[PDB]
């Protein structure tokens, strides 16, 4: 999917996320959750959250943001060589959590969103470029694993 000039850009950018993994992860789930409320319903431990103050105020969400961004970061550093790390992922979201690929689209968008909000002006057009393709490659490989499982819905 990507050139290493592009990989280069992705890890450049992930350097931003790693300086504050907990904050980045919190705002991603908040951007996910507030924009597409049906997504909250897939989490039984965040179901109670009703307002953004509550989410904001929730320590368990900051926690889940770190797990999520820690796992993706683990995949991105593989530079597309991630069958081993993604299968387990795709299996769990399809069979156990029942997560529609559309939701993986929403969170992909939510990361691009967040990044511009936290780093206005230092999230280059080129960087957006690389990051979007990287998220697409991630999403595409999951989509395939999802097809195998007939995880239609
Ligand atoms: C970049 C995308 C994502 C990554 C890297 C990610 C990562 C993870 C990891 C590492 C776990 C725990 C281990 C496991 O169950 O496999 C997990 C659990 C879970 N994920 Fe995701 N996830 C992603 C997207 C999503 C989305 C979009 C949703 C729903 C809109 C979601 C819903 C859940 C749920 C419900 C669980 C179980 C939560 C619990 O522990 O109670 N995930 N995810």
């Amino acid at each position: 999917g990507l050139s290493d000039g592009e990989w280069q850009q992705v890890l450049n950018v992930w350097g931003k996320v790693e300086a504050d993994i907990a904050g980045h992860g919190q705002e991603v789930l908040i951007r996910l959750f507030t924009g597409h409320p049906e997504t909250l319903e897939k989490f039984d431990k965040f179901k109670h959250l009703k307002t953004e103050a509550e989410m904001k105020a929730s320590e368990d969400l900051k926690k889940t943001g770190t797990v999520v961004l820690t796992a993706l970061g683990g995949i991105l550093k593989k530079k597309g060589h991630h069958e081993a790390e993604l299968k387990p992922l795709a299996q769990s979201h399809a069979t156990k959590h029942k997560i529609p690929i559309k939701y993986l689209e929403f969170i992909s968008d939510a990361i691009i969103h967040v990044l511009h909000s936290k780093h206005p002006g230092d999230f280059g057009a080129d960087a957006q470029g690389a990051m979007t393709k990287a998220l697409e490659l991630f999403r595409n490989d999951i989509a395939a694993k999802y097809k195998e499982l007939g995880f239609q819905g």
